[PDB]
């Protein structure tokens, strides 16, 4: 179990001004830290952010949040479930911002909601820092969906505050799962992302707001547009066939020949982004799987799990290695030709 600490600093808050927080399990002895960014979408205007405070409450406010949560897929503390980092000090930050963890700003008279979910992440790590962080050698930063999104807009800046706050030392690096999505056309019929930026003052990683510049930093939400412009070590986890780029793209699953080229197109323009990713794993199945599950170990690419492939990742980062590979991009062109897809 990961214990709940809410956050010493009260003014880093959730939507609805509660305290924001991390659930925390210690693994001394280990200089490996794994921070978890929680998925969940996003709201982006008043009443849509008002809905969701009825019926996802949880990801707007701490003032239900329970004690203690179990570690599952690379969170859990087994090596059976874990063949990857079961010994490293494992850390959730619950995902309670709505704003993709991209937000800087407070509740006040003119703001109904608190979008801090980039101030979130860098109070964790200031705090975590008394805890034991500073003698990492490595931090992790993972995430799924809206979090592996948030990996992508926030590795950055965390290398730039554990520099400016004095440990060098420290690797800091990615790990972006299901958030690498395509501003492509829909099957049939970014605007949402473009208006919530506004409502949340949200920020993006410094180089890509200087590509894109003023009005156009949605751009930068975009994993195949920010991830060349970052510096940090990151690794891409995304199915072909995400369910969420097909649920945007007015996609649900006989299929006749115009939506089959739809979909064929849709991962071979996912594979074609990932082309000079060497860091990823890309298995061509429709899924909403995420690498927190507890049978995250199943799937497989070109005969190598995702547990492999990171360790493969970890001994890279000390010219490719002699069968421990790093890039895994299925080039199978439909939903579950690779065997190993989930169930
Ligand atoms: C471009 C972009 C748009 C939305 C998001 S946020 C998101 C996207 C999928 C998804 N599936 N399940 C879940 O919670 N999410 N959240 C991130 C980037």
């Amino acid at each position: 179990d990961l214990r709940l600490h809410l956050l010493l600093n009260t003014s880093v808050t959730c939507n609805d001004g509660s305290p924001a927080g991390y659930y925390l399990k210690e693994s001394r002895g280990s200089r490996r830290w794994l921070l978890f960014l929680e998925g969940g979408w996003y709201c982006f205007n008043r009443e849509n952010c008002d809905s969701r405070y009825d019926t996802m409450r949880r990801l707007m406010s701490s003032r239900d949040w329970p004690r203690t949560r179990t570690g599952t897929g690379i969170l859990s503390s087994q090596p059976e479930e874990n063949p990857y980092w079961w010994n490293a000090n494992m850390v959730f930050i619950p995902y309670c911002s709505s704003d993709v963890w991209s937000g800087a700003s407070s509740k006040s008279e003119k703001n109904e909601y608190a979008f801090m979910g980039a101030l979130i992440i860098q109070e964790v790590v200031r705090e975590l820092l008394g805890r034991g962080l500073s003698g990492a050698k490595v931090l992790l930063l993972a995430g799924s969906s809206a979090g592996g999104t948030g990996v992508l807009l926030n590795v950055d800046r965390v290398a730039e505050q554990l520099e400016k706050l004095g440990y060098p030392a420290i690797q800091v690096r990615g790990l972006a799962d299901s958030g690498w999505f395509l501003d492509n056309k829909q099957y049939r019929h970014t605007e949402a992302i473009r208006r919530g930026i506004r409502y949340w003052n949200g920020v993006v990683p410094e180089r890509c707001r200087r590509q894109f510049q003023e009005g156009e930093e949605w751009n930068c939400f975009f994993g195949y547009k920010v991830y060349p412009t970052l510096r940090s070590p990151v690794f891409v986890v995304q199915w072909l066939f995400d369910e969420a780029q097909l649920t945007v793209d007015n996609v649900h699953l006989p299929v006749q020949e115009g939506l089959r080229l739809y979909i064929q197109n849709l991962g071979r323009e996912l594979r074609h982004t990932l082309k000079d990713v060497p860091a990823s794993f890309a298995p061509a199945c429709l899924s909403h799987e995420i690498i927190i599950r507890s049978h995250w170990t199943d799937v497989q690419v070109k005969g190598t799990s995702l547990p492999r492939a990171l360790h493969c990742w970890d001994r890279s980062l000390h010219t490719p290695l002699k069968g421990c590979p790093v890039h895994l991009v299925d080039s199978c062109p439909w939903p579950h030709c690779n065997p190993s897809c989930p169930t």
